[PDB]
């Protein structure tokens, strides 16, 4: 679980967006995974506008930060799972690293802010979705 709070924007992975979340929505996208919903109070959190491919990810599953290299942006086929039929899920980003799903939420950051949230996994990957493109994020 875990969620980025920016301005009074609330993102989390789509799938696990609560009952609050959809009552409250501002933008989703069941092809990137990804929620955004209001807030009443401001978060504090600073999206990153860079194409950094090295940053540190939070892992729940091992309570622990890791530093990791990750790939560009890019449409990655995703195996069925209990939330979704296999399927393409765009803006994701893979890293060699460990996670569970309960890691999903965990914060991906680089030296200028947020990269993105964990999203994907398995076979000693770790896939991030990507919120460095929403430029409106900032602004409300
Ligand atoms: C950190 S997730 C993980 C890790 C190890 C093994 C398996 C998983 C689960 C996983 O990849 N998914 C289930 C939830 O929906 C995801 C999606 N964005 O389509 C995909
Ligand atoms: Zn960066």
């Amino acid at each position: 679980s875990g969620a980025i709070y920016v301005g009074n924007y609330r993102v989390v992975n789509r799938h696990l967006a609560t009952h609050n979340d959809w009552a409250n929505l501002v933008w989703e996208d069941s092809s990137r995974d990804l929620l955004v919903s209001s807030t009443t109070a401001q978060g504090c959190d600073t999206i990153a506008r860079c194409d950094c491919q090295t940053g540190v990810y939070y892992c729940s599953s091992r309570r622990k930060h890791y530093p990791v290299s990750f790939s560009k942006p890019s449409l990655i086929f995703v195996e069925a799972s209990e939330y979704y039929p296999a399927r393409y899920q765009s803006h994701l980003m893979l890293a060699v690293g460990h996670s569970e799903p309960g890691d999903c939420g965990g914060i991906l950051r680089c030296q200028h802010g947020v990269v993105g949230i964990v999203s994907t996994g398995g076979n000693g990957l770790v896939g991030f979705a990507d919120v460095r493109d929403l430029l409106w994020l900032d602004e409300e």
